[PDB]
DNA sequence: TCTAGGGTCCTAGGACCC
DNA sequence: TAGGGTCCTAGGACCCT
Protein backbone atom coordinates (compact mmCIF):
# COMPACT_ATOMS: atom_id res chain seq x y z
CA UNK A 1 0.00 0.00 0.00
CA UNK A 2 2.12 2.89 -1.30
CA UNK A 3 0.73 6.40 -1.29
CA UNK A 4 1.14 8.92 -4.12
CA UNK A 5 2.07 12.36 -2.74
CA UNK A 6 2.56 15.43 -4.95
CA UNK A 7 4.24 18.59 -3.70
CA UNK A 8 3.48 21.63 -5.91
CA UNK A 9 5.66 24.71 -5.49
CA UNK A 10 5.45 28.01 -7.38
CA UNK A 11 8.62 29.25 -9.08
CA UNK A 12 10.14 32.44 -7.54
CA UNK A 13 6.62 33.13 -6.37
CA UNK A 14 6.53 36.81 -5.35
CA UNK A 15 8.91 37.83 -8.14
CA UNK A 16 7.01 35.76 -10.72
CA UNK A 17 3.82 37.62 -9.82
CA UNK A 18 5.54 41.01 -10.13
CA UNK A 19 7.02 40.13 -13.53
CA UNK A 20 3.66 38.93 -14.87
CA UNK A 21 1.99 42.15 -13.73
CA UNK A 22 4.82 44.38 -15.02
CA UNK A 23 6.74 42.77 -17.91
CA UNK A 24 9.38 45.52 -17.76
CA UNK A 25 10.82 43.57 -14.80
CA UNK A 26 11.13 40.26 -16.67
CA UNK A 27 14.74 40.46 -17.84
CA UNK A 28 16.49 42.62 -15.21
CA UNK A 29 17.49 41.52 -11.68
CA UNK A 30 14.60 42.14 -9.28
CA UNK A 31 13.78 41.19 -5.70
CA UNK A 32 11.00 41.71 -3.20
CA UNK A 33 12.52 43.02 0.01
CA UNK A 34 12.97 46.02 2.27
CA UNK A 35 15.38 48.73 1.22
CA UNK A 36 18.85 48.93 2.71
CA UNK A 37 17.66 52.09 4.51
CA UNK A 38 14.70 50.14 5.95
CA UNK A 39 17.30 47.54 7.06
CA UNK A 40 15.53 44.97 4.94
CA UNK A 41 16.16 41.44 3.74
CA UNK A 42 15.26 39.75 0.48
CA UNK A 43 11.99 37.85 0.45
CA UNK A 44 12.81 36.37 -2.94
CA UNK A 45 14.50 37.24 -6.23
CA UNK A 46 14.07 36.38 -9.88
CA UNK A 47 16.63 34.29 -11.77
CA UNK A 48 18.50 37.31 -13.24
CA UNK A 49 19.16 38.43 -9.64
CA UNK A 50 19.86 34.89 -8.36
CA UNK A 51 22.66 34.69 -10.94
CA UNK A 52 24.53 37.29 -8.86
CA UNK A 53 23.98 35.25 -5.69
CA UNK A 54 20.90 37.09 -4.39
CA UNK A 55 18.87 34.70 -2.22
CA UNK A 56 15.89 34.75 0.15
CA UNK A 57 16.76 35.87 3.71
CA UNK A 58 19.85 37.72 2.45
CA UNK A 59 20.23 41.19 4.00
CA UNK A 60 19.43 43.72 1.33
CA UNK A 61 22.77 45.48 1.80
CA UNK A 62 24.47 42.21 0.85
CA UNK A 63 22.20 41.62 -2.15
CA UNK A 64 22.98 45.11 -3.48
CA UNK A 65 26.71 44.54 -3.01
CA UNK A 66 26.42 41.33 -5.05
CA UNK A 67 24.01 42.92 -7.54
CA UNK A 68 24.34 46.72 -7.74
CA UNK A 69 21.57 47.06 -10.33
CA UNK A 70 19.07 45.09 -8.21
CA UNK A 71 15.56 46.53 -8.50
CA UNK A 72 13.86 46.32 -5.12
CA UNK A 73 10.09 45.88 -4.79
CA UNK A 74 7.94 46.30 -1.66
CA UNK A 75 5.55 43.41 -2.27
CA UNK A 76 1.82 43.27 -3.10
CA UNK A 77 0.44 40.67 -0.73
CA UNK A 78 -3.17 40.71 -1.94
CA UNK A 79 -1.80 39.84 -5.39
CA UNK A 80 0.07 36.86 -3.95
CA UNK A 81 -2.93 35.79 -1.87
CA UNK A 82 -5.09 35.92 -5.01
CA UNK A 83 -2.63 33.71 -6.88
CA UNK A 84 -2.56 31.39 -3.85
CA UNK A 85 -6.35 31.12 -3.76
CA UNK A 86 -6.38 30.36 -7.49
CA UNK A 87 -3.84 27.53 -7.40
CA UNK A 88 -5.58 25.97 -4.40
CA UNK A 89 -8.82 26.03 -6.38
CA UNK A 90 -6.96 24.33 -9.24
CA UNK A 91 -5.69 21.68 -6.80
CA UNK A 92 -9.31 21.07 -5.72
CA UNK A 93 -10.24 20.06 -9.28
CA UNK A 94 -8.04 16.97 -8.80
CA UNK A 95 -8.46 16.06 -5.12
CA UNK A 96 -9.82 17.36 -1.84
CA UNK A 97 -6.72 15.94 -0.12
CA UNK A 98 -4.82 19.27 -0.04
CA UNK A 99 -2.45 20.46 2.68
CA UNK A 100 -1.22 24.00 1.96
CA UNK A 101 2.11 24.75 3.61
CA UNK A 102 2.40 28.45 2.68
CA UNK A 103 0.91 30.71 0.02
CA UNK A 104 2.70 29.08 -2.89
CA UNK A 105 2.88 25.37 -2.08
CA UNK A 106 0.84 22.38 -1.00
CA UNK A 107 0.92 18.63 -0.55
CA UNK A 108 -1.65 16.63 -2.50
CA UNK A 109 -2.55 13.02 -1.76
CA UNK A 110 -3.65 11.55 -5.09
CA UNK A 111 -3.41 7.89 -4.02
CA UNK A 112 -7.17 7.49 -4.54
CA UNK A 113 -7.40 9.76 -7.57
CA UNK A 114 -8.87 8.44 -10.82
CA UNK A 115 -7.71 11.47 -12.82
CA UNK A 116 -5.11 10.95 -15.57
CA UNK A 117 -5.45 7.14 -15.34
CA UNK A 118 -4.20 7.27 -11.76
CA UNK A 119 -0.85 8.70 -12.86
CA UNK A 120 0.45 11.16 -10.27
CA UNK A 121 3.12 12.15 -12.81
CA UNK A 122 0.42 13.25 -15.27
CA UNK A 123 -1.73 14.86 -12.57
CA UNK A 124 1.31 16.95 -11.57
CA UNK A 125 1.97 17.90 -15.19
CA UNK A 126 -1.68 18.82 -15.75
CA UNK A 127 -1.76 20.93 -12.57
CA UNK A 128 1.41 22.75 -13.61
CA UNK A 129 0.09 23.37 -17.12
CA UNK A 130 -3.27 24.59 -15.82
CA UNK A 131 -1.51 26.94 -13.40
CA UNK A 132 0.48 28.39 -16.28
CA UNK A 133 -2.59 28.55 -18.52
CA UNK A 134 -4.80 30.34 -15.99
CA UNK A 135 -2.32 32.42 -13.97
CA UNK A 136 0.60 32.89 -16.42
CA UNK A 137 2.92 31.73 -13.64
CA UNK A 138 4.97 28.54 -13.64
CA UNK A 139 5.19 25.90 -10.95
CA UNK A 140 7.38 22.91 -10.23
CA UNK A 141 6.32 19.65 -8.64
CA UNK A 142 7.68 16.60 -6.88
CA UNK A 143 6.09 13.15 -6.78
CA UNK A 144 7.05 10.54 -4.18
CA UNK A 145 5.51 7.91 -1.85
CA UNK A 146 5.75 10.17 1.25
CA UNK A 147 5.67 13.90 2.04
CA UNK A 148 9.27 14.83 2.64
CA UNK A 149 10.55 13.11 -0.49
CA UNK A 150 7.86 14.78 -2.61
CA UNK A 151 8.90 18.16 -1.19
CA UNK A 152 12.58 17.49 -1.85
CA UNK A 153 11.70 16.27 -5.35
CA UNK A 154 9.90 19.50 -6.28
CA UNK A 155 13.21 21.40 -5.95
CA UNK A 156 15.16 19.01 -8.20
CA UNK A 157 13.86 20.20 -11.59
CA UNK A 158 12.92 23.84 -10.86
CA UNK A 159 11.91 26.09 -12.52
CA UNK A 160 8.94 24.86 -14.53
CA UNK A 161 9.82 21.20 -14.09
CA UNK A 162 9.04 18.16 -12.02
CA UNK A 163 10.73 15.09 -10.59
CA UNK A 164 9.31 11.67 -9.66
CA UNK A 165 10.72 9.25 -7.08
CA UNK A 166 9.28 5.69 -7.19
CA UNK A 167 9.58 3.26 -4.26
CA UNK A 168 12.15 1.29 -6.25
CA UNK A 169 14.25 4.48 -6.53
CA UNK A 170 14.03 5.52 -2.84
CA UNK A 171 17.10 3.63 -1.50
CA UNK A 172 19.51 4.98 -4.11
CA UNK A 173 18.02 8.45 -3.65
CA UNK A 174 18.49 8.41 0.15
CA UNK A 175 22.05 7.07 0.16
CA UNK A 176 23.80 10.36 -0.67
CA UNK A 177 20.90 12.68 0.18
CA UNK A 178 22.27 15.47 2.42
CA UNK A 179 20.52 15.64 5.77
CA UNK A 180 20.12 19.41 5.40
CA UNK A 181 17.76 18.76 2.47
CA UNK A 182 15.22 17.24 4.86
CA UNK A 183 12.64 19.89 5.85
CA UNK A 184 13.14 20.52 9.56
CA UNK A 185 16.88 19.86 9.42
CA UNK A 186 18.23 23.41 9.40
CA UNK A 187 21.65 25.01 9.65
CA UNK A 188 22.15 24.38 13.37
CA UNK A 189 21.09 20.73 13.16
CA UNK A 190 23.12 20.05 10.03
CA UNK A 191 26.20 21.50 11.71
CA UNK A 192 25.72 19.36 14.82
CA UNK A 193 25.15 16.30 12.63
CA UNK A 194 28.17 17.15 10.47
CA UNK A 195 30.36 17.43 13.58
CA UNK A 196 29.53 13.84 14.53
CA UNK A 197 30.30 12.65 11.00
CA UNK A 198 26.67 12.55 9.79
CA UNK A 199 26.10 14.34 6.48
CA UNK A 200 23.76 12.12 4.43
CA UNK A 201 20.83 9.81 5.04
CA UNK A 202 23.21 6.98 4.19
CA UNK A 203 25.33 8.01 7.18
CA UNK A 204 22.34 8.07 9.53
CA UNK A 205 21.30 4.62 8.30
CA UNK A 206 24.51 3.34 9.92
CA UNK A 207 23.32 4.74 13.28
CA UNK A 208 21.44 3.20 16.20
CA UNK A 209 17.99 4.59 16.93
CA UNK A 210 18.78 4.50 20.66
CA UNK A 211 21.84 6.71 20.23
CA UNK A 212 19.90 9.22 18.13
CA UNK A 213 17.11 9.28 20.72
CA UNK A 214 19.53 10.07 23.54
CA UNK A 215 21.46 12.58 21.41
CA UNK A 216 18.47 14.45 19.93
CA UNK A 217 15.24 13.36 21.61
CA UNK A 218 12.19 13.10 19.36
CA UNK A 219 14.16 14.83 16.58
CA UNK A 220 16.47 11.81 16.65
CA UNK A 221 13.59 9.47 15.85
CA UNK A 222 12.53 11.73 12.97
CA UNK A 223 16.11 11.69 11.62
CA UNK A 224 16.24 7.92 11.93
CA UNK A 225 12.90 7.55 10.14
CA UNK A 226 13.52 10.03 7.33
CA UNK A 227 16.95 8.59 6.58
CA UNK A 228 15.32 5.35 5.51
CA UNK A 229 12.45 7.01 3.68
CA UNK A 230 9.90 6.54 6.47
CA UNK A 231 7.39 9.37 6.70
CA UNK A 232 3.87 8.34 7.71
CA UNK A 233 2.59 11.89 8.11
CA UNK A 234 -0.81 11.99 6.43
CA UNK A 235 -1.82 14.87 4.17
CA UNK A 236 -4.09 16.93 6.41
CA UNK A 237 -6.64 19.30 4.85
CA UNK A 238 -8.01 20.59 8.16
CA UNK A 239 -5.17 22.64 9.69
CA UNK A 240 -6.10 26.06 11.09
CA UNK A 241 -4.04 29.15 11.92
CA UNK A 242 -3.20 29.48 15.63
CA UNK A 243 -1.66 32.96 16.01
CA UNK A 244 -1.63 36.44 14.47
CA UNK A 245 1.39 38.73 14.73
CA UNK A 246 2.23 42.27 13.62
CA UNK A 247 5.78 43.55 13.98
CA UNK A 248 8.06 46.18 12.45
CA UNK A 249 11.80 46.75 12.33
CA UNK A 250 12.57 50.48 12.33
CA UNK A 251 15.03 52.15 9.97
CA UNK A 252 16.92 53.43 13.03
CA UNK A 253 16.96 51.95 16.51
CA UNK A 254 14.70 53.64 19.05
CA UNK A 255 16.02 54.55 22.48
CA UNK A 256 13.02 56.20 24.16
CA UNK A 257 9.79 54.76 25.50
CA UNK A 258 7.85 57.53 23.73
CA UNK A 259 9.11 56.12 20.42
CA UNK A 260 8.11 52.58 21.37
CA UNK A 261 4.61 53.62 22.41
CA UNK A 262 4.27 55.56 19.15
CA UNK A 263 5.17 52.47 17.11
CA UNK A 264 2.65 50.35 19.02
CA UNK A 265 -0.04 52.93 18.24
CA UNK A 266 0.65 52.23 14.56
CA UNK A 267 0.84 48.45 14.91
CA UNK A 268 -2.30 48.03 16.98
CA UNK A 269 -4.95 49.01 14.36
CA UNK A 270 -3.26 46.62 11.95
CA UNK A 271 -3.41 43.74 14.43
CA UNK A 272 -7.05 44.56 15.16
CA UNK A 273 -7.91 44.59 11.46
CA UNK A 274 -6.29 41.23 10.75
CA UNK A 275 -7.78 39.56 13.83
CA UNK A 276 -11.26 40.92 13.01
CA UNK A 277 -11.08 39.26 9.58
CA UNK A 278 -11.00 35.83 11.24
CA UNK A 279 -12.57 36.63 14.65
CA UNK A 280 -14.97 39.59 14.39
CA UNK A 281 -15.56 39.80 18.14
CA UNK A 282 -11.77 40.00 18.85
CA UNK A 283 -11.99 37.15 21.38
CA UNK A 284 -8.62 35.45 21.85
CA UNK A 285 -6.68 33.17 24.18
CA UNK A 286 -3.51 35.23 24.78
CA UNK A 287 -1.92 38.51 23.71
CA UNK A 288 1.57 39.88 24.10
CA UNK A 289 4.51 41.82 22.78
CA UNK A 290 7.95 41.37 21.26
CA UNK A 291 11.11 43.48 21.43
CA UNK A 292 14.29 42.85 19.47
CA UNK A 293 17.40 44.68 20.60
CA UNK A 294 20.28 46.25 18.68
CA UNK A 295 22.43 43.15 19.35
CA UNK A 296 19.60 40.92 18.00
CA UNK A 297 18.54 39.18 21.21
CA UNK A 298 14.76 39.05 21.30
CA UNK A 299 12.20 38.69 24.07
CA UNK A 300 8.49 37.95 24.02
CA UNK A 301 6.06 38.31 26.88
CA UNK A 302 2.51 37.15 26.44
CA UNK A 303 -0.26 36.08 28.78
CA UNK A 304 -3.79 34.71 28.98
CA UNK A 305 -6.14 37.52 27.90
CA UNK A 306 -9.70 37.23 26.62
CA UNK A 307 -10.03 40.00 24.04
CA UNK A 308 -7.64 42.13 22.02
CA UNK A 309 -6.78 45.19 24.08
CA UNK A 310 -4.40 48.02 23.15
CA UNK A 311 -3.73 49.46 26.61
CA UNK A 312 -2.71 46.07 27.99
CA UNK A 313 -0.30 45.59 25.08
CA UNK A 314 1.17 49.04 25.76
CA UNK A 315 1.39 48.28 29.48
CA UNK A 316 3.10 44.97 28.74
CA UNK A 317 5.57 46.57 26.35
CA UNK A 318 6.34 49.17 29.05
CA UNK A 319 7.24 46.44 31.57
CA UNK A 320 9.39 44.63 28.99
CA UNK A 321 11.02 47.92 28.00
CA UNK A 322 11.81 48.87 31.59
CA UNK A 323 12.84 45.38 32.71
CA UNK A 324 14.82 43.87 29.82
CA UNK A 325 16.11 46.67 27.57
CA UNK A 326 19.25 47.49 29.57
CA UNK A 327 19.96 50.71 27.72
CA UNK A 328 20.21 48.93 24.36
CA UNK A 329 18.66 50.25 21.19
CA UNK A 330 15.48 48.53 20.04
CA UNK A 331 15.27 47.63 16.36
CA UNK A 332 11.88 45.84 16.39
CA UNK A 333 8.54 46.12 18.18
CA UNK A 334 5.81 43.54 17.69
CA UNK A 335 2.35 42.61 18.92
CA UNK A 336 0.97 39.09 19.12
CA UNK A 337 -2.21 37.12 19.80
CA UNK A 338 -2.82 33.43 20.31
CA UNK A 339 -6.19 32.33 18.95
CA UNK A 340 -8.78 30.31 20.85
CA UNK A 341 -8.26 26.59 20.27
CA UNK A 342 -11.04 25.34 18.00
C1' DT B 1 26.48 42.69 4.22
C1' DC B 2 24.44 43.32 8.58
C1' DT B 3 20.96 40.81 9.16
C1' DA B 4 12.05 40.81 7.63
C1' DG B 5 7.60 39.38 8.65
C1' DG B 6 4.36 35.91 8.25
C1' DG B 7 3.98 31.75 10.85
C1' DT B 8 4.57 26.11 13.06
C1' DC B 9 6.44 23.11 16.37
C1' DC B 10 9.27 21.44 20.32
C1' DT B 11 11.49 21.97 24.83
C1' DA B 12 11.70 22.56 29.63
C1' DG B 13 11.00 24.27 34.56
C1' DG B 14 7.55 25.51 37.89
C1' DA B 15 2.65 25.73 39.24
C1' DC B 16 -0.94 23.13 40.19
C1' DC B 17 -3.68 18.87 40.87
C1' DC B 18 -4.38 14.15 42.87
C1' DT C 1 3.43 10.11 50.26
C1' DA C 2 6.55 10.30 46.52
C1' DG C 3 5.70 10.91 42.45
C1' DG C 4 2.00 10.66 38.73
C1' DG C 5 -0.27 13.59 35.87
C1' DT C 6 -1.45 18.68 32.90
C1' DC C 7 -1.24 24.19 31.92
C1' DC C 8 1.53 28.50 31.81
C1' DT C 9 5.36 30.68 29.79
C1' DA C 10 9.89 32.07 27.21
C1' DG C 11 12.94 30.82 23.99
C1' DG C 12 14.61 29.12 19.83
C1' DA C 13 15.10 26.11 15.45
C1' DC C 14 12.85 26.07 11.45
C1' DC C 15 9.66 26.93 7.59
C1' DC C 16 7.95 30.19 3.19
C1' DT C 17 8.47 34.25 0.46
MG1 LIG D 1 8.31 28.46 -4.37
MG1 LIG E 1 7.15 27.27 -1.43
Amino acid sequence: GSRKIIHVDMDCFFAAVEMRDNPALRDIPIAIGGSRERRGVISTANYPARKFGVRSAMPTGMALKLCPHLTLLPGRFDAYKEASNHIREIFSRYTSRIEPLSLDEAYLDVTDSVHCHGSATLIAQEIRQTIFNELQLTASAGVAPVKFLAKIASDMNKPNGQFVITPAEVPAFLQTLPLAKIPGVGKVSAAKLEAMGLRTCGDVQKCDLVMLLKRFGKFGRILWERSQGIDERDVNSERLRKSVGVERTMAEDIHHWSECEAIIERLYPELERRLAKVKPDLLIARQGVKLKFDDFQQTTQEHVWPRLNKADLIATARKTWDERRGGRGVRLVGLHVTLLDP
